[PDB]
């Protein structure tokens, strides 16, 4: 039973190129790299031969293989990328089976009710030392599977719990005061509530829009103003900005600007419409997708692994050169990068509990109707996991990546295969190190990272996560930003215009009757390190120019001071890229008597202007709720309850229940577990270049080994 | 006929044969090679050719014929390089007009018996006709020039020589100018320390067996107006010395507290520095893999089997819509020109000469081995002349094409340096991306060019990285690698007596090694002809300002804009969180907006920042280098203008770079500009880089700031 070779593959997902001289078939998915000729009665996969029964079949130019041809090559075994999982380990996500069991307890309440909607159905994570000892001494974990699973009731958030083990709820709490965060169904219901609205289409009308059918809706959160807004605290809302659907692909660049709808969600109806003056809609089609434009030629480049990869995937679990981590993902926050520990010469030693996005924020500066209450919290409002955007493969990430599916709940509780959810991907990164002494043979050696990369698209933006593995023991942390800007409808055609200079008091002209409103992305990352243990303490290192006190004739040397930082308080700073920033282990040295370290960077560069801190005022509500926006580094106490720098219920939120709460008693980070939170941002001033789709834009962290290995930490293994 | 493997192994090609499909794939630079044993016909770059002779199988070995590797690689199929029928007048000398040069003033009666070439280089023609050849393909109508600068034991001549009419224009004594350091310098210092018996004498109380396994190291010895001893008229270099144990790195055995002082003109020892007797350090500490074993790792290829992207006709590379000139300077390495942007159809001038300016490495460390250590690594050693070529495959990716490239040496004899310059494209992440909610999505891939050169001056590597990106940005990319400079010392660990004073001016490393404190600056001379010649410095500043409009919000964001109008004011700081724009105010994009690069001298790094310069400002050498204390500098532009830390920055007792540039205070009102560059680290060292440092980068990049009407990468209309 034949089926076509091309088409059968290209549906499967794999990479196919014919070489007519050599009469050969390479086939490339993920870890498998495979040799085929017509008529071979073996095939060649990661450099192994394989016995097919029936060979690929080549008829007028049109090749046929079997239809078991997919599943005894690639699935052979000779691809060793995947292994199977020995013992399940504690932090793997909710299964599909879980899941579905999870949503069947809470079911079993009298409470529940078939309007209730899940904002988040995620493992309730066992306790960290037993996670440890099932990581390095393999101890099981006798604590019962959990489930935290947070309900929306209408408008009220209720937390239960439930146990896997035996079937059973635990418990079920009502949130008093908390709103959830914006479901999926919230956008279909907005869209409806503007369609069926009489005064909405007639606002609409006299905007210049003639079929009211044509208007694209979206929704954000209104944040709090203490009331200046006129919008009760307790009720269910979002606001509504449009966009006239012209056909070309891009509604986000025909604005309809001055004029925002208020929705109700439990009343499913329009509350309140805010209007302002009428802007003509800008019209002009602007794709972005390449219909209007030409392709050009290009020469393929390939990056081709032919003997397979150098990690290992056994269930989540990824291993490295020295490296070995957990990868799991969660409808929130996506990846989460668990258990790192570095392989020193035989001994796996500690250096990351759990990463992982804290949150972000992108708030705008322009104080208009349409405009003076956006702030996308876009993990915590809109569920950034669950927005993952799948790879698209070679293009997204490079064409010797390894593309991961993963499982969520979605909002009804129902499980959700999320298709090439993630990156993985070695990658040559220049020389690790060289010296070329004079007159000497060189010595360089090559630089290899193992990258890990999702992105996540909220509406118009569209964000990159990459975790980047060095093998010399440094971490990278890096956001991208790319997609399509949030732009403001007006007048001025250009600079020369009337209106120009009010038109673009809080943003570029970045094309004709649109300007690129002004704003900042502050991303944060939660990383809770254990750098070779649990008890650790900040060190600050200042260096400082001061006197020449030893004689000769310099008047200054360059020195350090040198200090510990002792509590959460003082560890909230600014970062000065100048200083260095460690936390140490005061309890384990390297070889020369230096506390083995990490040096903790949240500002390694970017490419757009680089966000000092908040852009407001401090006296502006959006910078009360939200304090992480002005420091870059925070160092709070381990604790399991404390992951979100933005606060666990944000939407709405009247003071800050994030970092400003974890931080507040001022505790001692004195020889103890810490978690470190690395803030860094952009200021965004648009220009030109930006339209009609941005350019990715990149902002780099990191965290380097400081005296934690006691030389050269990529020499090789000793051979005396 | 003639053994394949061993033959395309002399020619530099990688050979790969894979036994499944019968199939020799061989590669080199440009060339992708695809040839069966037996087959009429061979695969060059996607095209086929017709062989004369057929790869033969002989004892499972491969033979070709003797004329293969010309038929296969020569034949016209690799289009990588083509050839330059017109020669771009900004293409270096060539060795002939090297040797034509050298023979034009050994022929003057002032012409010294030993006289030495610390630089010969292209006297280049003027900018305009440089670009209207470039855009215009007009001759420039000037005869080929040279400049020749001698060193007459230590007196400084320059010479202008004019090579096609072969005759000598100038010759000018430059009273005062020490020269740079010359590759015989450092054996001549080597010869004068083994033949001293006083430094037998110190080497030997410092615990040193045999004398003959001392290694000097000479460095220039600064400016302290008299306060180190030294006298100002005096070629002098200052000798730092490691013992040689045998474990290939002297570098790890410092022999502390001792200096010696040699005149090259006397050719002797003229001063000896003593200070406490610190023991060597001993232990071997090999950097090469000599006791190493690496572990066993899949290949990974980048492979380009129809070839490049990129032409490179003679020194000119195209690539999409970038074209610009490559050339080399023995002083400060590669020099890219006339660089321009095909915008639809359009050249338009985007830069008409960037390279490295100059860089400085600064120690901060009082004692008598390092108060005075301070490497200009260009100006004073001449890093163009000690490029490293490129190890391919890890220096650079392995689908790299190395450039050979060619320089006069110290005695004037022309230098072929092999692999002196890697060009490569790379994947670097997504151009673009949008996903649609429930539509189908749009993602490009992002592809750089990148130019890479390395030189390497004693301890230390550098690598240069200018990087092309498709969108119109321009990145400059530094990366630092090699051997710490440190001082031997008593402590082992941070638990003996002696291990804070040890440890006061730097990190301790290794038993008894401390790596002192440095920083590491270097700075980029680019001048920027943005959509012309005729441009502005522009700041925006974003701020926060009071809400005036109505509304719940307080505070707004705003930009602060204003023009800087002269050279001082331009000489500045950079706060990242600022924007910095050379604009061209006669030029503007379809929204009215000027046409405009920004300028972002620090955008990210991998070891810690330097704010300026780490020295007190009545430091000599603060004084003597203003370039290292501000990271942005804008000077009208000047033909001899050329170098941050000036021409003749050994022992100078002035700023002849940067701050006499900066002077005047000119005006910078729509004009031809200059911007300057200048980007730090701070190093404390941890033992992570010791025996050998993991390579650190510094990032800094260009971007079109209205340049453009849209993405420019949407590709064309239809
Ligand atoms: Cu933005
Ligand atoms: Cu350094
Ligand atoms: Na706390
Ligand atoms: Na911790
Ligand atoms: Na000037
Ligand atoms: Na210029």
């Amino acid at each position: 039973h034949m089926v076509p070779m091309d088409k059968t593959l290209k549906e499967f997902g794999a990479d196919v190129q014919w070489d007519d001289y050599a009469q050969l078939f390479t086939l490339i998915k993920d870890g498998a790299y495979v040799k085929v000729k017509p008529g071979a009665q073996t095939a060649i996969v990661n450099g192994q031969p394989l016995a097919l029964q029936v060979p690929v079949v080549m008829k007028d130019n049109k090749a046929w293989v079997s239809d078991t041809f997919i599943n005894d090559v690639f699935q052979s075994g000779l691809d060793q990328t995947f292994q199977v999982e020995k013992r399940p380990h504690p932090l793997n996500a909710l299964t599909a089976d879980e899941i579905k069991q999870a949503v069947e307890i809470v079911k079993a309440s009298a409470d529940f009710k078939p309007n209730t909607r899940f904002t988040e159905i995620s493992l309730l994570p066992p306790d960290k030392e037993a996670v440890w000892a099932f990581a390095l001494e393999n101890k099981p974990v006798d604590q019962p599977r959990k489930a935290d699973v947070i309900m929306l009731d209408g408008k009220h958030i209720i937390e239960a719990v439930v146990d896997l083990q035996n079937n059973k709820l635990l418990s079920w709490q009502p949130i008093k005061d908390a709103h959830g965060m914006v479901l999926l169904d919230d956008f279909a219901s907005v869209q409806n509530i503007i369609n069926n609205s009489e005064e909405f289409a007639a606002a609409v009308k006299k905007r210049g829009i003639t079929d009211a059918k044509k208007v694209i809706t979206t929704p954000l959160t209104v944040g709090y103003f203490d009331g200046k807004d006129g919008l009760k605290q307790d009720a269910r809302l979002l606001k509504v900005i449009s966009y006239l659907d012209v056909g070309d692909g891009n509604y986000w660049a025909h604005p309809i600007e001055n004029l925002v709808a208020v929705v109700d969600l439990e009343q499913k109806k329009i509350v309140k419409i805010e209007e302002g003056p009428v802007v003509p809609v800008p019209m002009t089609a602007r794709p972005f997708d390449g219909r209007d434009r030409v392709a050009p030629a290009v020469k393929p480049m390939q990056i081709i692994e032919p003997e397979g990869k150098n990690y290992t995937i056994t269930g989540d679990m990824i291993h490295w050169r020295n490296w070995d981590f957990h990868l799991s993902m969660n409808s929130r926050v996506g990846p989460m990068i668990s258990t790192v520990t570095y392989n020193d010469n035989g001994t796996k030693r500690k250096v990351m509990y759990e990463g992982s996005l804290g949150g972000m924020i992108v708030p705008y500066g322009d104080p208009d109707i349409g405009w003076y209450f956006k702030a996308y919290l876009d993990s915590g409002d809109y569920g950034m996991g669950t927005l993952t955007s799948p790879i698209a493969r070679g293009k997204d990430a490079p064409s010797n990546a390894v593309l991961l599916n993963e499982t969520i709940a979605d909002y009804t509780g129902v499980p959700m295969e999320i298709p090439r959810a993630i990156a993985v991907f070695e990658r040559y990164a220049g020389p690790e190190y060289k010296h070329q002494e004079m007159g000497q043979p060189n010595v360089s050696t090559e630089r290899r990272e193992l990258v890990v990369r999702w992105i996540s698209t909220v509406g118009n933006y569209d964000y990159i996560f990459d975790w980047i593995f060095h093998e010399n023991g440094t971490i990278g942390i890096d956001a991208g930003a790319t997609g399509i800007e949030a732009v403001k409808g007006v007048k001025a055609k250009t600079m020369h215009d009337e209106t120009a200079k009010d038109d673009t008091r809080y943003g570029t002209l970045i094309d004709h009757n649109i300007v690129g409103t002004t704003h900042q992305h502050i991303y944060n990352f939660r990383l809770d390190l254990d750098v070779d243990g649990e008890n650790n303490s900040l060190v600050a290192m200042d260096p400082v120019v001061k006197p020449n006190t030893a004689g000769g004739p310099r008047t200054s040397t360059m020195q350090v001071n040198q200090y510990n930082i002792g509590n959460e308080q003082d560890a909230a700073q600014k970062f000065d890229p100048g200083t260095i920033r460690l936390l140490s282990n005061p309890n384990k040295e390297n070889r020369m008597g230096n506390p083995v370290s990490y040096q903790i960077i949240p500002y390694a560069g970017g490419t757009h202007p680089v966000a000092k801190g908040a852009q407001f005022a401090p006296d502006e509500w959006i910078y009360h709720r939200l304090s992480f926006m002005d420091k870059q580094l925070w160092v709070t106490r381990y604790h399991p309850g404390e992951r979100f720098p933005e606060g666990k219920y944000p939407n709405r939120s009247t003071h800050d229940t994030g970092l400003g709460q974890y931080s507040k008693d001022n505790e001692s980070l004195d020889n103890t577990d810490a978690v470190v939170w690395m803030t860094t941002g952009t200021t965004h001033v648009a220009r030109a270049e930006e339209w009609p789709i941005m350019p990715t834009e990149w902002v780099h962290t990191l965290l380097k080994p400081w005296n934690f290995f006691d030389e050269t930490p990529t020499l090789g293994a000793l051979k005396k």
